[PDB]
C-alpha cells in the first residue's frame, strides 16, 4: 503492498536484506538453520536501527552546532510501546522491509508480534509523554524525554476465575535492541545526609550516592530526518561482610527496578520519592552540563524549558534551587527569577486522591536541603499572597505549600504552580476547572499563569501504524501530506455522500473487526460475532471511568432480551479491558463483575450470538493499536469533570468509531469539533454535578424510581452473577447504594437511552458510516502535532519547524 507504506526499491530491498544476514550472523551468531521467529525479529530490527543511527548522530550534532533552545520534557512515564513499526513508519522502511522480509521466507507482521511493549507507563499520562516525543520530533523540536528506565514496566495483567493476576514485567529478558546504554555518562545522585551552614551558605553533607546510568533510546520524526532522544536513567550503586555488602548494592539498583502501577491513589512511599528524585537530579546535571557546553544564567531559560509532566518530577524545582544557590553561588531572586522561566507545569487530574502531598519527615530524612528550600519558597510565596490579599488569612493556609494537619505534608501541585512560569491543564473544560476549582486562589493571584493545552494523539502510531487501510483509503483521496498536518482530513466532508468512499470507511472497518475476532480466537479461543457492533471500552480500571455504568447497561441488554427473547436486537461484542491497581480492590471487583456478567450473558442459549461480554485481557498500547481499529462504539463514560481529557477517545475518533460520551474532558471538544448530531452526548454536565452534590446525591432515590435498575441491584445483590458466592457483590452494591462518588445510577437512564439511539443508527449502515466519516473528517484538532505547536508557541517560546534535515 500500500501507498503510505513507501516504496520497496530494489535497492534499498537488496541491501535491507543482506544486512539482515549479517545481523543474523554477527549480530545475533546464529545460522538460517537454528534461527527462531524471535531470532528473525532481532535480526530485523538491528536492521532497522541502523538507518535511525546516521540521523541521529546528525541530528544531535545538528543540535551542538545551532544551539537552539532544548526542550526537557521530564517524566516518570514514557509508555512507549512497541517501536519496530513505528520506526519503519517514520524511516519510510515499511514496505521495503516487508518485501526484503518476504523474499527471505519471513512474514513480518508475525516478526512484530514479538516485540515486548516498552510498557514504561501506567495509562493516559505515560502514553501522552510517547506521543508527544513522537510529535515533538516530527516538529523538528530540539526535545529530549527523561525518564527512568525501570527494569519492570506495568505488570502483565493475568486473568485467572475472573479476577486479575499481576506478573512482572520483564521486558528486557531478551534484550532491548533499542536503546544504547551510556555508562560513560554516569552521574551521581545524592539521597539523606544532613544540611551544614557555612560562612558561604549551606552544604549538603554525608549523603548516600547512587548513580544514574543512562539509555538512550532513539525517537524518529515523521519522515524528516530528525531522530531526538529519550534518555533513561538506571539506577547503579558506586563501587565503595564482604558478601552481604556486594548483595547489599541491591538495595540502591531498586530505585530504578518497577514501575509504581497505582494511578488511583497516592502512596507517600519513600522509594517512589526516591525515584521521584533520582529521575530530577540526574537530569537537571545533564541539563546544567548540556547548557554549559556551549557562568551566566540569566540566560538559562532562553536556552531551556522544563516540562514537569504533572507533579512527579516537581523536585526540578527545589533541585534547580539547591544547585543555582548553593553549587552556582547565585542569589535567590536570581536563581528563583531562573527557575520560574524554565519551569513549566501540566497538571493531569483534579482528583485529590491521586494529588502529591508528600509527608515533612519523609522529606526531612530524604532531603533535607530540599525541604529548607520548599519552606523558603513558601515563605516568600506567602509573603506575595498575603501583600497581594492584605487580611485574607484563609487564603495563606489555602495556598500554602505547606499542609498543617496531624501529618505535616507538602503540596507538590502548590510548588509547581509557585516555580512554574505556566500551569495548564489538558482539555478546555479542565483548564475552566483549574481556575474555578482546585487552583482558584493561584489563579486569582496569577491569571497569567494558566493556560489551556488539549490533548492529542500521533497519528503515526494512532493511524498510519494500527490501521493501513484506513489511512490508504484517505490517501487515495486527499494525498499523504494529512499524516503530518492531520487538519487537512477536513477534505474528508466532500466526500460525506460519496458512495465508493462510504464503501471504503465501511470495509476497512469490516476487515478490522475481521482480523480482531480472528485474533482473539487464535490467542485467546474466544468466539465472536463479527457482524455484531463492537461496543468497547479500553482504558484502565477506575471507579471515575464508570466501567460500572457500562456493565449495567450490559445487564439491561441482556435482562430486556431475557424477556422478550423473540424481539430483534441489534447484535452487540461489548469489550471491556484494562488494568486495575493491584491495592486497588473496588477496580478489582469490577473486573470480577464483568467477567462473571460475561460468564452468564455467553452461555445463555437464549442470548444467542446477540450479546457477548468479552473482558480483554492485559489492555496495553499494543492491544489498543489492534482493537481501536476494530471497534465501532467508542465508551468515554466519566462522571462530568472527572476524566482531564482522556486520550483514548480520540484514538478511536480518528479510527472510525462513533462515541457514546458524557460531556466531560476533550469529548466536549470533540462534539464541539464533529459536531453534537455526529455524537452520542448523554448524562450530567458539570453544572448537573455540582447541582446533585449541593442537593445531595441520593442513590435510593433512583433505585426506587426505575425498576430495570432495581431487577439489576436485586440481581447483583442474590447472587444471580455469582450462585456459588451470593454475596460477592456486596462491596459493590454497597457503593454504588451509599457511597458512589460517581452518580453512576444518576446517568443510568439517559445513557441507556442513549444506547437504544446508538442502536438505531447501525440499524442504517449507511448513515452510520456517513456519521463516521464526519467524526474521522473533524478528529484533526486532536493531533499531538498540533498540541505540541501550541506548547512550543505559548509555553516553550520555539518554533516548530517541518522542514527536513539532510539524510
Ligand atoms: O565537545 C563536543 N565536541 C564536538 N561535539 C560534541 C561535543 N559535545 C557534544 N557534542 C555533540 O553532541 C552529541 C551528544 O551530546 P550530549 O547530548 O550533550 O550528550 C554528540 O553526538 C556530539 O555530536
Ligand atoms: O493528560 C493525559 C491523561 O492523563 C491521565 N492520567 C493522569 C494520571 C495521573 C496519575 C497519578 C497522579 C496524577 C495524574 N494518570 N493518567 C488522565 O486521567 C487523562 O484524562 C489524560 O488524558
Amino acid at each position: 503492498q500500500i501507498s503510505v507504506r513507501g516504496l520497496a526499491g530494489v535497492e534499498n530491498v537488496t541491501e535491507l536484506k543482506k544486512n539482515f544476514n549479517r545481523h543474523l550472523h554477527f549480530t545475533l551468531v546464529k545460522d538460517r538453520n537454528v534461527a527462531t521467529p524471535r531470532d528473525y525479529y532481532f535480526a530485523l530490527a538491528h536492521t532497522v536501527r541502523d538507518h535511525l543511527v546516521g540521523r541521529w548522530i546528525r541530528t544531535q550534532q545538528h543540535y551542538y552546532e545551532k544551539d537552539p533552545k532544548r526542550i526537557y520534557y521530564l517524566s516518570l512515564e514514557f509508555y512507549m510501546g512497541r517501536t519496530l513499526q513505528n520506526t519503519m513508519v517514520n524511516l519510510a522502511l515499511e514496505n521495503a522491509c516487508d518485501e526484503a522480509t518476504y523474499q527471505l521466507g519471513l512474514d513480518m507482521e508475525e516478526l512484530e508480534e514479538i516485540e515486548e511493549d516498552a510498557g514504561l507507563g501506567n495509562g493516559g499520562l505515560g502514553r501522552l509523554a510517547a506521543c508527544f516525543l513522537d510529535s515533538m520530533a516530527t516538529l523538528g523540536l530540539a526535545a529530549y524525554g527523561y525518564g527512568i528506565r525501570y527494569e519492570f514496566g506495568i505488570f502483565n495483567q493475568k486473568i485467572c476465575g475472573g479476577w486479575q493476576m499481576e506478573e512482572a514485567d520483564d521486558w528486557l529478558r531478551y534484550g532491548n535492541p533499542w536503546e544504547k546504554a551510556r555508562p560513560e555518562f554516569t552521574l551521581p545522585v545524592h539521597f539523606y545526609g544532613r544540611v551544614e551552614h557555612t560562612s558561604q551558605g549551606a552544604k549538603w553533607v554525608d549523603t548516600q550516592v547512587v548513580l544514574a546510568m543512562p539509555y538512550d533510546t532513539p525517537v524518529p520524526g515523521y519522515r524528516n530526518n530528525v531522530v531526538n532522544t529519550m534518555r533513561l536513567w538506571s539506577a547503579k550503586a558506586p563501587n565503595d561482610g564482604y558478601i552481604q555488602a556486594v548483595l547489599d548494592r541491591n538495595l540502591a539498583e531498586n530505585i530504578s527496578r518497577v514501575l509504581y502501577p497505582n494511578d488511583n491513589f497516592f502512596e507517600g512511599k519513600e522509594l517512589r520519592l526516591k525515584q521521584e528524585y533520582f529521575v530530577v537530579a540526574a537530569t537537571l546535571q545533564d541539563i546544567i552540563r548540556r547548557f554549559k557546553s556551549s557562568t551566566n544564567f540569566d540566560a538559562f531559560p532562553d536556552k531551556v524549558a522544563i516540562q514537569l509532566n504533572d507533579t512527579h518530577p516537581s523536585l526540578a524545582i527545589p533541585e534547580l534551587m539547591r544547585v543555582l544557590v548553593d553549587l552556582e553561588r547565585l542569589d535567590w531572586d536570581k536563581a528563583w527569577e531562573v527557575t520560574v522561566k524554565t519551569c513549566a507545569y501540566t497538571n493531569h487530574t483534579v482528583l485529590p486522591e491521586a494529588l502529591e502531598r508528600w509527608p515533612v519527615h519523609l522529606l526531612e530524612t530524604l532531603l533535607p536541603r530540599h525541604l529548607q528550600i520548599i519552606y523558603e519558597i513558601n515563605q516568600r510565596f506567602l509573603n506575595r499572597v498575603a501583600a497581594a490579599f492584605p487580611g485574607d488569612v484563609d487564603r495563606l493556609r489555602r495556598m500554602s505549600l505547606v499542609e498543617e494537619g496531624a501529618v505535616k505534608r507538602i503540596n507538590m501541585a502548590h510548588l509547581c504552580i509557585a516555580g512554574s512560569h505556566a500551569v495548564n491543564g489538558v482539555a478546555r473544560i479542565h483548564s475552566e476547572i483549574l481556575k474555578k476549582t482546585i487552583f482558584k486562589d493561584f489563579y486569582e493571584l496569577e491569571p497569567h499563569k494558566f493556560q489551556n493545552k488539549t490533548n492529542g494523539i500521533t497519528p503515526r502510531r494512532w493511524l498510519v501504524l494500527c490501521n493501513p487501510g484506513l489511512a490508504e483509503i484517505i490517501a487515495e483521496r486527499i494525498g499523504e501530506e494529512y499524516i503530518s498536518d492531520l487538519d487537512q482530513l477536513r477534505k474528508l466532508l466532500s466526500y460525506v455522500d460519496d458512495e465508493a468512499f462510504i464503501r471504503d470507511v465501511a470495509k476497512v472497518k469490516q476487515e478490522n473487526k475481521l482480523k480482531f475476532a480472528a485474533y482473539l480466537e487464535r490467542e485467546y479461543k474466544v468466539h465472536i460475532n463479527p457482524n455484531s457492533l463492537f461496543d468497547v471500552q479500553v482504558k484502565r480500571i477506575h471507579e471515575y471511568k464508570r466501567q460500572l455504568l457500562n456493565c449495567l447497561h450490559v445487564i439491561t441488554l441482556y435482562n430486556r432480551i431475557k424477556k422478550e427473547p423473540n424481539k430483534f436486537v441489534v447484535p452487540r461484542t461489548v469489550m471491556i479491558g484494562g488494568k486495575a491497581a493491584p491495592g486497588y480492590h473496588m477496580a478489582k471487583m469490577i473486573i470480577k463483575l464483568i467477567t462473571a456478567i460475561g460468564d452468564v450473558v455467553n452461555h445463555d442459549p437464549v442470548v444467542g450470538d446477540r450479546l457477548r461480554v468479552i473482558f480483554l485481557e492485559n489492555y496495553r498500547v499494543s492491544l489498543a493499536e489492534k482493537v481501536i481499529p476494530a471497534a465501532d462504539l467508542s465508551e468515554q463514560i466519566s462522571t462530568a469533570g472527572t476524566e482531564a481529557s482522556g486520550t483514548g477517545n480520540m484514538k478511536f475518533m480518528l479510527n472510525g468509531a462513533l462515541t457514546i460520551g458524557t460531556m466531560d474532558g476533550a469529548n466536549v471538544e470533540m462534539a464541539e469539533e464533529a459536531g453534537e448530531e455526529n455524537f452520542f452526548i448523554f448524562g450530567m454536565r458539570v453544572e448537573d454535578v455540582d447541582r446533585l452534590d449541593q442537593r445531595g446525591y441520593n442513590a435510593q432515590e433512583y433505585y426506587d424510581r426505575i425498576p430495570e435498575l432495581r431487577q439489576i441491584i436485586e440481581q447483583l445483590s442474590s447472587g444471580f452473577f455469582s450462585p456459588k458466592q451470593p454475596d460477592l457483590f456486596k462491596d459493590i452494591v454497597n457503593m454504588l447504594m451509599h457511597h458512589d462518588r460517581f452518580k453512576v445510577f444518576a446517568d443510568y437512564e439517559e445513557y441507556v437511552k442513549c444506547q437504544e439511539r446508538v442502536s438505531a443508527l447501525y440499524k442504517n449502515p449507511r448513515e452510520w458510516t456517513r456519521m463516521v466519516i464526519r467524526n474521522i473528517a473533524t478528529s484533526g484538532k486532536f493531533s499531538s502535532d498540533r498540541t505540541i505547536a501550541q506548547y512550543a508557541r505559548e509555553i516553550w517560546g520555539v518554533e516548530p519547524s517541518r522542514q527536513r534535515l539532510p539524510a
